[PDB]
């Protein structure tokens, strides 16, 4: 009974990282979609500028949200688990596999931040790139 | 139990979110209105104007959407926490009413801040009116 609800709280962190992570790229598609239609009007310099700022401060603010939300879920898995060891008697297995898991999840978590960020830098050059054409 | 006190401190957290929420989304209008009195003076072509206006409002728009987003993200991943807490501990059935009725304050808070920001914009968007009438 212990373990499996050790497992099965690794099962659920792995299946929100998925999840971020199609939601974070989804994210940046469309706002590649949004980029290419400014270039193709161009109107007056005030116009470019105001809107392309807001379409890169609207894609961080929702990047930056899903991974606290990433951050928040395993910060309640982590101590959730020692609480599950602390009612179990004291077994120095599982008090030597918890950690194993715990870093595990902690790793894909910085994993998926540095796609998300590698993304976003990506975007950050191409609407500089349009930024620089007026 | 302890548990009731994680879960106290998750809604303050949640407390911490729309206050910054709050101050952020004021602090957006506020810079479009000077972007609107800076328009108003330079008195430039009427087709500079209305285009100029237009990538103004939709840029609050889309800023002020993209900070309610982050906040039901925000939302959703504490009341997640608060599940993993409650099965983790015992059980649920002890405090379903209490997290429910914690849940149904935090999204009620969370109904107010999304009217403040209503009201704003649509405040806004009478001073880009007038901007569009005086031109």
């Amino acid at each position: 009974e212990v373990r499996e609800k050790l497992k099965r709280m690794e099962k659920k962190f792995d299946d929100s990282l998925e999840k971020a992570e199609r939601k974070i790229r989804e994210i940046i598609k469309e706002a590649e979609k949004k980029l290419k239609t400014l270039k193709k009007r161009n109107g007056p310099y005030e116009a470019v500028v105001t809107t392309l700022r807001a379409i890169l401060k609207a894609v961080e603010t929702k990047i930056r949200a899903i991974i606290k939300a990433l951050k928040t879920e395993l910060d309640a898995l982590i101590k959730a688990m020692e609480t599950i060891l602390k009612a179990h008697d004291k077994n120095d297995e599982l008090k030597k596999e918890v950690e194993d898991i715990i870093k595990k999840m902690r790793d894909k978590l910085t994993k998926l931040i540095r796609k998300a960020k590698e993304l976003l830098d990506r975007l950050k050059k191409k609407a500089k790139k349009v930024q620089d054409e007026t």
